[PDB]
C-alpha cells in the first residue's frame, strides 16, 4: 500500500504498518485515518503529509 511522508519530521505513515500504538490497525490507508489523527512523532496534522508518489 503508499507510503505518506510527514514534511515537518520525516516520520514516515506506511498503510501496510498502520499506527497500531494510536489506535490505527495495518492496512488503514491514509485517507481513512480519523480528521484528529496527528503525526504520532511531531504532532502535525494530516495537512501536513504528502503521499510518496510521483
Ligand atoms: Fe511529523
Amino acid at each position: 500500500m503508499a507510503k505518506w511522508v510527514c514534511k515537518i519530521c520525516g516520520y514516515i505513515y506506511d498503510e501496510d504498518a498502520g499506527d497500531p500504538d494510536n489506535g490505527i490497525s495495518p492496512g488503514t490507508k491514509f485517507e481513512e485515518l480519523p480528521d484528529d489523527w496527528v503525526c504520532p512523532i511531531c504532532g502535525a496534522p494530516k495537512s501536513e503529509f504528502e503521499k510518496l508518489e510521483d
